[PDB]
């Protein structure tokens, strides 16, 4: 399955414990989050908002980087990773008009995104969802999903601080940081 | 509406008359007499439609600044009055392609296949638009909808371009290709 839909509302297995608009306009506060797989999923009862994205092919990663990620990255769904974060991100529109080399330079050569992220594995599990090429309008360009143990929360926060200080983050115009704890 | 999404509606309606449907690789689409290029998503299917193909224009995945600047200078506008021929060429690439890393695909696409280098040789004759399908969902029949416009005097040239690209390393990964030729109504 490539398509995932994140429903914020009154029902779901993830309890929302924090929501902050890091950049741009806030999203409505909600108590629970549900994640559904596939292209024809139902809207859960009591849904306030729905965000959809699709996993996709690599846009920047080179083979040598891929091999490092494969060696180090954890799986989604670990028993002990009871904390999660959903971080919807929208880029500045100018980003999308840049050429491929220009974006790769900002992303990795300047911002060191992968290099930094690698330093937080195996603590942090991740999944990247793309929104901008779906058939239907989405308010964000990416839905980023993370999972980690409670004891790794401060490491996750440090990762975010490092990325938010990067050149790449100058191009982030909306970013919502939603923190979750899995239901018992 | 989003200015990036288009639906190609094969059927009994539209400004484009279908003159040929070439089954280049893999199974063809049902024969159609006309083509409509609609903004956005189409539902329900208009009377007379046999099929709908949707795609979205998107950001560059491979081109570098030096290439882009060449393209911007040389490429013609879409919608030129004299460019009464068009081609709609749906393309699918195989699963192996999509699992390759970015450097591997860029190497195939340009360093080996010379896609852009070749295509530049056919500007300003040929106007083009690339539409992406694979991030609409897992169940689109093609990965790309490619659209071209040219004058009838440039049709032989366009055919030469196609033969060059179809001989390239990149095309080793193409597992479906249909080539539909159109002429604009008067
Ligand atoms: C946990 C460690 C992390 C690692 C190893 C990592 C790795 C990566 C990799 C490999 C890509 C490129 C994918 C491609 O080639 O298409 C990527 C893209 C991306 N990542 Fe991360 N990442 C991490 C954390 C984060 C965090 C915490 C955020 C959000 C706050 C984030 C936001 C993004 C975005 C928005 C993209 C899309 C490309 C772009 O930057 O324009 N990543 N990441
Ligand atoms: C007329 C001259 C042509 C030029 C200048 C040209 C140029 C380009 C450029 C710059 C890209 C890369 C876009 C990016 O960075 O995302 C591209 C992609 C593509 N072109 Fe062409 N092209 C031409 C003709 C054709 C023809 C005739 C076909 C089909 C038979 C074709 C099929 C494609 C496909 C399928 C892609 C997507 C590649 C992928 O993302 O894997 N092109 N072209
Ligand atoms: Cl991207
Ligand atoms: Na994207
Ligand atoms: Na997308
Ligand atoms: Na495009
Ligand atoms: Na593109
Ligand atoms: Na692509
Ligand atoms: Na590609």
């Amino acid at each position: 399955t490539r398509v995932f839909t994140f429903a914020g509302g009154e029902t779901g297995v993830w309890r929302v414990v924090a929501m902050n608009a890091v950049a741009g306009a806030p999203l409505p506060g909600i108590p629970r989050l549900n994640v559904a797989a596939g292209s024809v999923s139902p809207q859960p009862p009591g849904t306030k908002w729905l965000l959809r994205g699709i996993t996709s092919n690599e846009r920047y990663v080179v083979r040598e980087e891929k091999d490092r990620l494969v060696a180090k990255q954890p799986s989604l769904g670990r028993a002990e990773a009871t904390c999660a974060a959903l971080i919807p991100i929208r880029k500045n529109p100018s980003w999308w008009g840049l050429s491929q080399d220009e974006r790769r330079k900002i992303f990795e050569e300047q911002s060191r995104h992968i290099h930094i992220g690698l330093q937080y594995l195996p603590a942090v599990a991740r999944r990247l969802h793309h929104c901008r090429d779906l058939g239907e309008n989405e308010p964000f360009d990416f839905l980023t999903w993370f999972e980690y143990s409670p004891s790794d929360e401060t490491a996750f926060n440090r990762l975010l601080a490092e990325l938010r200080a990067s050149v790449e983050w100058q191009y982030v115009d909306r970013e919502i940081d939603i923190r979750l704890v899995h239901e018992p």
